[PDB]
């Protein structure tokens, strides 16, 4: 539903009209939208999630709400630099639409909104380590002190708290950042690995494409996929295909020790795991072994346009080690422990947050 300015949501007894009050338009995503609201019982600025009137995002919300009671009970001055989550409650609509609503600490502007108002300009590498460093104690707090995974690390989920943000609207080394966006998490205490389909297509671990079983490694993939982009200003893998994203993963990584796409092992016939499905449709994707790229792009087609755009699109992926100067080299191996196609290679965020990219700083 279309919402405007001054309209109010949640109605109380108090305050039958709502008690938050619509100020401005926050965001948005495939849940529904965020928006920033004055709250009538505390007068304080909050921010309101309203989740589009459609039952998987219902679900995703209220797993939302769950794991941030976790997570605020665990820590609730939020060391760990994980939105803190207020409230939540149900706001029906005129035409008796029910929407759930996360009640948030209202935060400023997200990584990605910095790096699009800068025309996005490489991000300075200080920033790049401040942000880099909380957002990783966040990863860590989660993994290691929780077993959650968050599978939806994107510079879009990484808000300034606005203490740090000045009117100038110029980030510094001293900015504090926090991770957002429980909607997609999974707790992995009881079952570690899974085969379901997530991540934003752009920062997706290539086993989750594959069908290898994800666990907490993807994460770290989405990491180092985001640390790219911070030092570049543009989005690491452009594409939304399966084949040309496997193959800019191979050409991204080729000339590093032991970075191949590899398909997944054959399952028998006789099965009908998800899992086994996801495999299936991999293997499609290969032939003897190699990945089908560019023939597989246009398989029918002798002569197509379409692969020869594909074809410029991979020429113009560089490679890893050429994308950093020579300065930043230490950055550099930072995300080579993070950007491997074997997840078992790819460190524990505890691990990267003992990097001399870090505390030789
Ligand atoms: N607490 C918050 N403060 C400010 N913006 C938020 C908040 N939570 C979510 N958003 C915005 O809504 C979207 C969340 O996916 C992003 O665009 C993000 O900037």
């Amino acid at each position: 539903v279309q919402y405007s300015v001054g309209e109010g949501l949640g109605p109380t007894a108090d305050f039958p009209n709502g008690r938050y009050q619509i100020l401005a338009p926050l965001g948005s995503g495939t849940f529904g939208k965020v928006v920033s609201c004055w709250d009538r019982v505390t007068e304080q600025l909050v921010a309101v999630k309203v989740i589009r009137a459609v039952r998987k995002y219902a679900e995703a919300a209220r797993m939302e709400i769950d794991i941030l009671l976790e997570l605020g009970r665990k820590d609730p001055t939020s060391r760990f630099h994980c939105v803190r989550m207020l409230s939540y409650f149900t706001h029906v609509s005129q035409q008796g639409n029910a929407h759930v609503c996360l009640v948030f600490e209202h935060l400023g502007p997200s990584l990605f909104d910095v790096l699009m108002r800068n025309h996005f300009r490489p991000l300075p590498v200080p920033i790049l380590r401040a942000v880099a460093r909380q957002l990783l104690e966040a990863i860590t707090f989660l993994h290691e002190h929780n077993q959650i995974v968050h599978t939806d690390i994107k510079p879009e989920n990484v808000l300034i708290v606005p203490s740090s943000y000045y009117p100038n609207r110029q980030i510094t080394e001293h900015v504090q950042v926090r991770l957002i966006d429980f909607g997609s998490a999974s707790r992995l205490d009881k079952v570690s690995v899974r085969h379901a389909i997530v991540s934003t297509r752009h920062y997706r671990a290539p086993e989750i494409i594959l069908g290898t079983g994800w666990s907490f490694a993807c994460d770290i993939w989405s990491f180092g996929a985001l640390l790219v982009e911070c030092y570049t200003g543009q989005t690491l893998f452009q594409s939304h295909d399966d084949l040309e994203h496997l193959q800019l993963m191979q050409k991204l990584l080729q000339h590093e020790n032991g970075e191949v796409i590899v398909p997944p092992p054959r399952p028998s016939p006789s099965s009908t795991s998800m899992g086994s499905q996801r495999r299936r449709e991999a293997l499609k994707l290969f032939r003897d072994g190699r990945l089908n790229w560019p023939e597989g792009i246009d398989e029918q087609s002798a002569n197509s346009l379409a692969r020869q755009k594909s074809i410029r699109r991979v020429a113009r992926m560089p490679e890893l080690h050429s994308i950093f100067r020579p300065e930043h080299a230490c950055l550099l191996h930072l995300i080579r422990c993070c950007l491997t196609i074997d997840p078992l290679k790819r460190w524990r965020p505890s691990e990267l947050l003992r990097h001399p990219f870090f505390m030789s700083y």
